[PDB]
């Protein structure tokens, strides 16, 4: 399942709502997702905190959510998965795979296709 770490009393306004766009995201395309919220629950705050890569930890503060997981595996912040959505790449983005139908598992299957007839005689 995918795990977005969310701060329910955050004190801005602005990520409340990028926490929603997320959460939203998800229900939308049926994804499996749990919010694992960090405002008043110490194990989940320093969880998150922990399992965030060093990369993308801000320079100031700690990294704001929400920070994305599958399972215990880091995906990426907002930013990421806004650009994800952008490029229609979200499930690589997630680290599932996309599914059959969609445009992505679509253009996913023409691209590896492609690359195959290249590398067949």
């Amino acid at each position: 399942v995918i795990r977005v770490y969310i701060a329910s009393s955050s004190g801005s306004t602005a990520i409340k709502k990028k926490q929603q766009d997320v959460l939203g995201f998800l229900e939308a395309n049926k994804i499996g997702f749990e919010e694992k919220d960090i405002a008043a629950n110490e194990e989940n705050r320093k969880w998150m905190r922990e399992n965030v890569p060093e990369n993308s930890r801000p320079a100031t503060g700690y990294p704001l959510p929400p920070q994305i997981f599958n399972e215990s595996q880091y995906r990426g912040d907002y930013d990421a998965f806004f650009e994800a959505r952008e490029n229609n790449a979200v499930y690589a983005f997630l680290g599932l795979t996309a599914p059959p139908g969609s445009k992505e598992a679509e253009v996913q299957a023409k691209q590896q296709a492609l690359e195959h007839h290249h590398h067949h005689h």
